[PDB]
């Protein structure tokens, strides 16, 4: 046995990670070297700031030499966590730079972009109800329900098409409560109660 001395080598590289705003996340990576490489991590070709450059920060540098993220940030006005990672190990040797990561995160706001609204019809109108629910990534798909249970378009007067909801032939028992969701990977979301009003043509005339 002896002892010895080398240029950096990297046993783990990261990977590819989907993650929500505001939970945990790490993003492993482990070197060899002699010395002990000082580990390095860059996001878009810049170096990340950690709790080693600032005692504030919401990034830890682990001695494991995974970044570790307390909370994943991410909102309207900065979204400073997402983005393509790198680590790099580092002695007076040499240098190894790990394959590329990404770092995608899955958002759902709870700001409706617009509610849909009461409508009044006449019995064999079509009514039609509109809906954009909050934005997304991904963004959400659309579905709606009536009267607290979901609606379905297996029932050939149902449309549902991108933002609006469309009944033909409408009758008295479409009279009800429409409510619209929006819904991805992180959860669901429900709009205001509109309320669908369908009246004979004589009491349409009267309320119209
Ligand atoms: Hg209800
Ligand atoms: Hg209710």
């Amino acid at each position: 046995l002896r002892q010895e001395d080398f240029p950096p080598r990297i046993v783990e590289h990261p990977s590819d990670l989907i993650v929500s705003k505001g939970e945990p996340a790490t993003l492993n990576c482990k070197a060899e070297g002699r010395p002990t490489p000082t580990i390095e991590w860059y996001k878009g070709g810049e170096r990340v700031e950690t709790d080693k450059d600032d005692p504030r920060s919401h990034r830890m540098l682990l001695p494991s030499g995974s970044l570790f993220f307390l909370r994943i940030v991410h909102g309207r006005k900065s979204r400073p966590d997402e983005g393509v990672y790198v680590c790099v190990a580092r002695n007076y040797l040499g240098e190894a730079v790990s394959h590329d990561a990404s770092l995608e995160v899955a958002i759902l706001r709870d700001d409706f972009r617009q509610n849909p609204s009461d409508v009044m019809v006449a019995v064999g109108e079509p009514a039609v109800m509109e809906c954009q629910p909050p934005r997304g990534h991904p963004e959400p798909t659309i579905s709606w329900k009536k009267d607290g249970s979901p609606l379905d378009d297996k029932d050939e007067r149902i449309t549902i098409r991108g933002g609006k909801l469309m009944i033909t032939y409408t009758r008295k028992s479409d009279a009800g409560k429409y409510v619209c969701v929006g819904t991805n990977m992180v959860g669901e979301r429900e709009s205001e109660v509109a309320e669908l009003t369908v009246l004979e043509r004589p009491s349409f005339v009267k309320a119209a």
